[PDB]
């Protein structure tokens, strides 16, 4: 009964009635062909509206963007015109929502690139993970990636342009908010890494190098819409997808955070373990990120509701993103509120079909 989980927090231009998030969900239920958001994934959106705040799944910001059959994007206008229902949905219940934009960089295939050709990285180095296609029945397959070409130089305005372009979109789609996926080995991170980024110009090689293009994307996007409706997702300690942070991660994370905040953007959002596991984050490094960052700080990954309200009550965090408590409880709220038990998770469901697994979980 004590409890800061279930209090109001202003989240750059909007304000959160509680602090119980839904995590950014990679659940692979868009059309085929065009990426096209469904009715059926707007019902899932609006059953989870109660959430302080819905993060989207991860959304292309171009063709060559994608990752994933079944993964959306948001910069056709059908695709467009297919996001302004989900969004209104979750309006019609008095929810608010995110959009993640991404670009998979090299966590791709071949086979679903435009023209069937090679995905793009900041080096030519294969991600050595799979991705997800689609068999001839629709059934999502996991597959190894293809090993990328890395960018030209010339060819990275573009990609800037394109996260600039999608956000353009997300706000005529009637997102709140958008969160820039600079996570989990997708293209920001590849940039970031050391690992990944092997280049010799001005994108490689330091850090300030390395943290070059999200910053430009970050500008980008405030310059296009508003620094207050930027947020950021980032999982600069540990290692993600097979893709690590470097020999110096926790410095390097350091000079991102407090980059980042000179901007100014509504949300720093911490992806803080893989699903495979990894070290916890020392509340010493916790209160390293808490000076460098003045606005909303968002934790994430195998996270209770005890550890939320541990931390959000030591003014370490402002929120919490839950993900797979999200996919089996659209009330979740209610339910963490109510101390109720939780609907048991079939991770069978997590990726590809239909309703079954979806929509299916049910409320209190
Ligand atoms: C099915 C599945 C899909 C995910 N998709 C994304 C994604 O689209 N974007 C992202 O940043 N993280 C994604 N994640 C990570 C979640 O956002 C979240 O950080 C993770 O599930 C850890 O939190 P949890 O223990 O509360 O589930 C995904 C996780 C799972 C289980
Ligand atoms: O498996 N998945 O399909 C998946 C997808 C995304 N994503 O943004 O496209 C992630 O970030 C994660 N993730 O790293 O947790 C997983």
């Amino acid at each position: 009964s004590a409890e800061k989980l279930f209090t109001p927090l202003k989240v750059g231009a909007v304000t959160a009635p509680n602090r119980v998030f839904m995590a950014p969900l990679t659940r692979l239920r868009s059309i085929e062909p065009g990426d096209i958001p469904t009715p059926l994934m707007g019902e899932y959106y609006r059953q989870r509206a109660s959430a302080g705040l819905i993060i989207s799944e991860a959304t292309q910001i171009s063709a060559q963007a994608k990752g994933y059959a079944g993964a959306p994007g948001l910069h056709s206008p059908e695709q467009i015109a297919a996001w302004k229902k989900i969004t209104a949905g979750v309006h019609a219940e008095d929810g608010r929502i995110a959009v993640q934009l991404y670009h998979t960089g090299r966590i791709s295939h071949s086979s679903i690139q435009p023209g069937g050709q090679a995905p793009v990285s900041a080096s030519a180095l294969n991600a050595n993970t799979r991705t997800s296609l689609r068999d001839e029945n629709g059934n999502a397959i996991r597959v190894d990636t293809t090993t990328p070409r890395a960018l030209e130089l010339d060819e990275i305005p573009g990609i800037v342009n394109d996260f600039r372009q999608a956000v353009a979109n997300a706000r005529e789609a009637g997102f709140d908010l958008v969160e820039l996926h600079s996570a989990h080995g997708y293209l920001l991170h590849q940039f970031l890494s050391p690992s990944s980024n092997q280049r010799t110009d001005q994108y490689g090689g330091s850090v300030e190098n390395r943290a070059r293009l999200v910053l430009e994307v970050v500008d980008a996007v405030c310059n296009e819409w508003s620094a207050d409706r930027i947020g950021i997702r980032v999982s600069p300690i540990g290692t993600f997808q097979n893709v690590d942070n470097g020999p110096n991660e926790e410095a390097d994370a350091l000079y991102l955070i407090e980059e980042l905040a000179k901007r100014g953007i509504a949300y720093l959002h911490m992806s803080e373990t893989d699903l495979a596991g990894g070290k916890p984050y020392s509340e010493a490094f916790r209160q390293k990120v808490r000076e460098r960052f003045h606005g909303v700080i968002i934790g994430a990954g195998a996270y209770t509701a005890e550890k939320a309200e541990d931390l959000i009550g030591k003014g370490l965090i402002d929120a919490v993103a839950f993900g797979r408590d999200y996919i089996a409880n659209p009330d979740l709220v209610a339910r963490l509120q109510k101390k109720a038990e939780l609907n048991p998770q079939r991770p069978e469901s997590f990726y590809g079909g239909g309703a079954e697994g979806y929509t299916d979980y049910p409320s209190l």
